[PDB]
């Protein structure tokens, strides 16, 4: 399973993360060792978040 929704809105100036909206749906490509951040797929495309920042969805 790989479905979350965003807890908070996120949105970062620097490169290579996306912006998420509270609410919205999101799929995890990627993870990383220390698990705290994650890159997500989203309607606005891919990039890097905050894994505390998302929920699982089932
Ligand atoms: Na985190």
């Amino acid at each position: 399973p790989n479905l979350f929704v965003a807890l908070y809105d996120f949105e970062s100036r620097t490169e290579n993360t996306l912006s998420i909206t509270k609410g919205e749906k999101l799929r995890v490509l990627n993870n990383t060792e220390n698990g705290e951040w994650c890159e997500a797929q989203t309607k606005n495309g891919q990039g890097w978040v905050p894994s505390n920042y998302i929920t699982p969805v089932n």
